[PDB]
């Protein structure tokens, strides 16, 4: 039942409920002649919603809001981008125009600015050092160290035992390293150890792209990252 690229036309977005008040959002983008899905997270916070990541572009992110409005009916008041790449900040200006307060770490904001990508408005303090955690309404935010990018955050929903690894965690079907141009391959496995060591209790692990699993996805990512390092 977890939505795949076969069910989703580029431009559309599917929500998938994972627990009481916890959803993933799924969108697709056309990249290098292939079609690839992407995951973000939606977490209920009283009578409002926190959004983790854009749906990878302005048009998808407009559809994401329309899909949230239709299917959940609570307002998105805050959004957090988990690193500076386009699949996480692309659509921030859409969010901002709809009244969403947009957030990222200063590291992410600076890299976004340097990259010419969209820049979330608000700064998340207290995440500058590997192993830092901060609370953010109904989630904890964790900086595990450099991995997929130097700024990548992971998000844990203490109340549903949901860990959203964003692009620092790979799905099981992904057996070769993705876009590593901005990655710290030397530190990635240590960063994942930090995630393992902080969230030993997670039950649902959502990778940046593709199918959820359990904690095995962390070891899976490590294996793939090491294989790539030994190419
Ligand atoms: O690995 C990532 O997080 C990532 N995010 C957007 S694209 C990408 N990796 S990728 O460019 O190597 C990719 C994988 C599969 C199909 N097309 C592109
Ligand atoms: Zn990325
Ligand atoms: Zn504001
Ligand atoms: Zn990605």
């Amino acid at each position: 039942e977890y939505p795949t690229v076969s069910e989703i036309p580029v431009g559309e977005v599917r929500l998938y409920q994972i627990a009481d008040g916890v959803w993933s959002h799924i969108a697709t983008q056309s990249f290098d002649g292939a079609v690839y899905p992407s995951n973000g997270l939606i977490v209920r916070d009283g009578d409002e919603l926190l959004l983790i990541d854009t749906a990878w572009g302005a048009k998808n992110t407009a559809a994401l809001l329309a899909e949230i409005e239709k299917q959940i009916g609570l307002p998105v008041t805050r959004a957090v981008s988990t690193h500076f790449h386009d699949d996480r900040v692309g659509g921030v200006d859409v969010l901002r125009a709809a009244g969403v307060a947009t957030y990222a770490s200063p590291s992410t904001r600076r890299l976004a600015e340097v990259e010419g990508n969209e820049i979330p408005t608000h700064s998340l303090e207290g995440l500058s050092s590997s192993g830092d955690a901060v609370r953010f309404g109904p989630v904890e935010l964790f900086y595990p160290g450099a991995a997929h990018s130097t700024d990548n955050l992971v998000v844990y929903v203490p109340s549903a035992s949901v860990l959203y690894g964003g692009c620092a965690i790979y799905e099981l079907s992904r057996t070769s390293a993705g876009n590593v141009a901005d990655a710290d391959l030397a530190e990635w496995p240590t960063s994942i150890e930090r995630i393992q060591q902080h969230y030993p209790e997670a039950q649902f692990v959502i990778p940046g792209h593709g199918l959820p699993g359990g904690l095995d996805l962390l070891k899976h990512t490590t294996n793939v990252v090491k294989a790539h390092t030994n190419r």
